[PDB]
């Protein structure tokens, strides 16, 4: 239960913040949004590292 | 509105985290959820830069 809703979360999340990150035209801005991004990436496949 | 809807998800996430680690048995498997928890505190604190 509970790990499945973070998956799922951490779906939205990866969505988001890809979109974002191509919408943003700063580029400092478009830089924070891709490191989250890889940081929600990283927690997915932690996420799928389980037992 | 999206990078209210993003603060919004890293709440969501962080909820979640929060009560997945309180209810977690194994030790390696809490130490993750730990892990990622405060990821998600430091992207709050990142979201904060850019706004
Ligand atoms: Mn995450
Ligand atoms: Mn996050």
């Amino acid at each position: 239960d509970y790990l499945r809703e973070l998956y799922k979360l951490e779906q939205q999340a990866m969505k988001l913040y890809r979109e974002a990150s191509e919408k943003a035209r700063n580029p400092e801005k478009k830089s924070v949004l891709q490191k989250i991004l890889e940081d929600e990436e990283k927690h997915i496949e932690w996420l799928e590292t389980i037992n």
